[PDB]
């Protein structure tokens, strides 16, 4: 595995142990080698599960999810996939690591995706090695792997709204459920259908997964609704999975906008991932698992994988030459290699709106190319009155930085910065110049 020029992918069943017994035998060896090693966490719960895992072996934690006093001479990194992709884009220097080991290598975020392109191409350069740890490597078609203990598999219609009849079968179970909803605002109307009828529910996204994942620990639930961010290694002690087999996809319309299509299929990946929270357990068989649809690889044509090409097309490697998508996922996306490339204060502009702007990728690419400096805001007011943001069916109004009350009215449209209450306060407290 540690050898030079290879790329392996450590592709265990669910609950193999990839995190807890693999990961530290290949951080000894690579210690006792003195090879430069990275550790690549989907997210900052993982990096602490990770430091449980790795507990006394000297691993410098790039991650404020940690707290630890470093030596100083530990040869062996872990970060975020994101903080990773992130320092690779800033002038900041990156090590050039021996050995890169990416933890739930499926993770389809772009950063993800981009940081998989950037590893495999090293690899084929023949200059590191690299590990892809997953369940599910890119082009899996089995969404029922293998588990610790037996489950009870049930295809069933899953109730997408609140119901006042006709799902017995949900609120009659006595344990422990996590529930995958195709989004947030979905997950908002189940909620308070199963808090309505006495259920403890805990609520998980993107934006809140540090704050009320730790709730899941802290407190007695029932169940918790959660969105596709809890495939990413999150474990929890239940006996039901209920999934709703569905997702939303950002899709790039004629290049102008982005519209988050849907709800529709998940991926084999996806499901296999979300069946995999439960039968983790060998003592205790019999956890279920009822699944609300089929599964479609709805991963082709999805924004992800061209932001990961507006990504890696700003990436420095070698000269001119420009980070290839890792092999099994390259055909995912119709993009020229290198047709994202933006000159140097672009391409500085395009970093800062995503870093601290908050921006989609596809939107800060579209501010940067157009030669729009990070603080000019005019294009947030300036668009079509088809791009009008609507709050409450009506029009969202914010105060400029000028002091005049305007509607937003994005240049470019990207249903991302409007999709819930959260991400659409963010979007207008950046129209109107607060960060
Ligand atoms: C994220 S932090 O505040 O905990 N600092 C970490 C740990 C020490 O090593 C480094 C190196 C570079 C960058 C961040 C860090």
């Amino acid at each position: 595995m540690l050898k030079k020029k290879q790329l392996t992918v450590l592709d265990l069943h669910p609950g193999a142990g990839k995190t807890r017994r693999v990961l530290p035998e290949i951080v000894r060896e690579a210690i006792k080698k003195r090879l430069r090693t990275v550790i690549l966490a989907p997210t900052r719960v993982v990096a602490a599960e990770m430091e449980e895992a790795l507990r006394g072996l000297p691993v410098r934690y790039m991650t404020t999810a940690v707290n630890v006093t470093h030596s100083g001479t530990e040869i062996v990194d872990l970060m975020c996939h994101a903080t990773f992709t992130s320092r690779l884009l800033q002038p900041i220097r990156v090590p050039n690591y021996n050995l890169n080991i990416m933890d739930e290598a499926h993770f389809t975020d772009p950063s993800s995706i981009a940081a998989r392109g950037y590893i495999s191409t090293r690899v084929e350069m023949g200059e590191a090695a690299a590990i892809f740890m997953t369940a599910t490597p890119p082009g899996t078609r089995d969404a029922f792997p293998d588990s610790n203990s037996p489950i009870m598999d049930t295809e069933v219609e899953v109730p997408e709204r609140a119901w006042s009849s006709g799902f017995d079968w949900v609120t009659d179970h006595s344990g422990k459920t996590v529930w995958f909803v195709p989004s947030v605002r979905n997950g908002n109307e189940i909620a308070a259908c199963l808090t309505k009828a006495g259920k403890r529910v805990i609520q998980l996204s993107r934006k809140t997964f540090e704050t009320e994942f730790q709730k899941t620990k802290n407190q007695e639930w029932d169940f918790v609704i959660t969105t596709d961010i809890s495939e990413m290694g999150a474990n929890f002690k239940a006996d039901r999975v209920i999934d709703s087999r569905r997702c939303l996809k950002p899709v790039i319309l004629d290049g102008e906008r982005v519209i988050l299509a849907g709800p529709m299929p998940v991926t084999h990946a996806s499901a296999a991932q979300r069946r995999g929270r439960i039968g983790r357990n060998p003592n205790k068989p019999g956890d279920e698992y009822m699944y609300g649809g089929g599964c479609a690889e709805t991963d082709e044509g999805h924004a992800h994988w061209l932001e990961a090409r507006m990504l890696l097309d700003n990436i420095y490697l070698q000269d001119g030459l420009i980070a290839s998508l890792y092999r099994p996922e390259a055909d995912k996306v119709a993009a020229i290699e290198g047709e994202f490339k933006l000159r140097t204060e672009q391409r500085k502009t395009f970093v800062e709106l995503m870093k601290r702007g908050d921006l989609p990728v596809w939107l800060a690419y579209q501010v940067a190319s157009a030669g729009i400096t990070y603080t000019d805001r005019r294009w947030c007011f300036d668009g079509t009155t088809n791009n009008t943001i609507m709050e409450d069916s009506v029009p969202a109004e914010v105060w400029t930085k000028y002091g005049e009350k305007r509607v937003l009215k994005p240049r470019w449209m990207d249903a991302r910065v409007c999709s819930d209450h959260a991400a659409l306060k963010s979007f207008k407290e950046f129209a109107a110049g607060k960060r």
